[PDB]
């Protein structure tokens, strides 16, 4: 049946239903740090999350999403490589069964334990569903997670995960401040790519921060207690929900920093 992360429905199979899997601007990629070019004309990112309104957290069977009210310019990303204003719609993570894997992007082939994606759509397209049909429709801010000290601003997410263990469960999730998930520095790499899951649409400006955040072993362990299945279906732990790096093809990764 449907796409997933198993042997039988995982990333090597996706191209049969989503032929853009083999396209010219797929994500994630390996970020070769020596080959990335500093682009002095890239602007600082502007992350404006002070008025963010989180609403709900949802296990969609592939990851969990913390969803936001995106019906006004409440949490926006601008600047950097972007033209215009991009509104935060949701964030989610990808993680591993082991601390040695889990990120989608890699840095000089290094895999991190997990990767956070803050997903934003270009307000010139009016809604997310129209934006994903455009080559500049989305901006995803990607942040690596390494295991060490706890991230105190992650704990409220971790603690609600027992309430959304299985596919299709949701829970109210108000007043969560996504600024507590960011590193100190906003230095980044950027390149044009895609959604990393089906439908794999080539609509994303990727902005990947150089500085990882640290999370504790106990925090990532709780992500690994989630289930891909629905309640009353056989239990399959939600782990290794990452797509491996895809060919860079005719793209250059730019760096905001030297
Ligand atoms: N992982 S990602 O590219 O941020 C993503 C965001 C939304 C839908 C599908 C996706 F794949
Ligand atoms: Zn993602």
């Amino acid at each position: 049946h449907h796409w997933g992360y198993g042997k039988h429905n995982g990333p090597e199979h996706w191209h049969k239903d989503f032929p853009i899997a083999k396209g010219e601007r797929q994500s994630p990629v390996d970020i070769d740090t020596h080959t990335a070019k500093y682009d002095p004309s890239l602007k600082p990112l502007s992350v404006s999350y002070d008025q963010a309104t989180s609403l709900r957290i949802l296990n969609n069977g592939h990851a969990f999403n913390v969803e936001f009210d995106d019906s006004q310019d409440k949490a926006v990303l601008k600047g950097g490589p972007l033209d215009g204003t991009y509104r935060l719609i949701q964030f989610h993570f990808h993680w591993g069964s082991l601390d040695g894997q889990g990120s989608e992007h890699t840095v000089d082939k290094k895999k991190y334990a997990a990767e956070l994606h803050l997903v934003h759509w270009n307000t010139k397209y009016g809604d997310f569903g129209k934006a994903v049909q455009q080559p500049d429709g989305l901006a995803v801010l990607g942040i690596f997670l390494k295991v060490g000290s706890a991230k105190p601003g992650l704990q409220k997410v971790v603690d609600v995960l027992d309430s959304i263990k299985t596919k299709g469960k949701s829970a109210d999730f108000t007043n969560f401040d996504p600024r507590g998930l960011l590193p100190e520095s906003l230095d980044y790499w950027t390149y044009p790519g895609s959604l990393t899951t089906p439908p794999l649409l080539e609509c994303v400006t990727w902005i990947v921060l150089k500085e990882p955040i640290s999370v504790s072993s106990e925090q990532v362990l709780k992500f690994r207690k989630l289930n891909f299945n629905g309640e009353g279906e056989p239990e399959e732990l939600m782990v290794d929900n990452w797509r491996p790096a895809q060919p860079l093809k005719n793209r250059q990764i730019k760096a905001s920093f030297k």
